[PDB]
C-alpha cells in the first residue's frame, strides 16, 4: 500500500510492457513519460537511479553499470 | 494502468488527510511533496477540478474551480 510498493508495481509493469530488454535510461524515459514525473528514487532515499533499483531484487534485476546497464523483470 | 493512477491517487490522499485544502492549496503541497505538477492534463482533464473529481474513491470535490474545497474520502 505505501509508496514504495507503489513505485516497485509501476517499475515492474513497465519493465514486463517493454519487449526488448531495458537499460536503466530507457526506463527512466519511460517513467517519466508514463508517470509524469523522474522515476522517484531520491524521495526514496536513494543517491541514483541505479542504487534504487538494486535495492528491489524483487522486482528486477540489474546488470552492469551507469546509463546503460539492463534492467530485467525478476525470475 | 500500470499502476501510475493508484500512486497519484495515494500522494493525494496523503496530502490532503495531512492537511487541517482548496484545489489550489492542494497543487502547492503536490508540487512541494513530489517535485512535479499534479498530472490532470497527462491523464487527459482540463483541470484539476476534473482530475480530482474522477477520482471519487479518494477525495471528493465542494465548490468550482482552484478555491473548491477537497476532503479525503474514507477507507472501508
Amino acid at each position: 500500500g505505501g509508496e514504495l510498493s507503489l513505485v516497485k508495481k509501476v517499475v515492474h509493469s513497465l519493465v514486463v510492457s517493454s519487449p526488448g530488454k531495458l537499460t536503466v535510461e530507457q526506463l527512466m524515459r519511460d517513467y517519466r513519460s508514463a508517470a509524469g514525473c523522474t522515476l522517484p528514487y531520491s524521495k526514496l532515499g536513494f543517491k541514483d537511479a541505479e542504487s534504487f533499483l538494486r535495492s528491489i531484487p524483487d522486482t528486477v534485476t540489474v546488470t552492469g553499470h551507469g546509463q546503460m546497464a539492463w534492467i530485467t523483470a525478476v525470475a
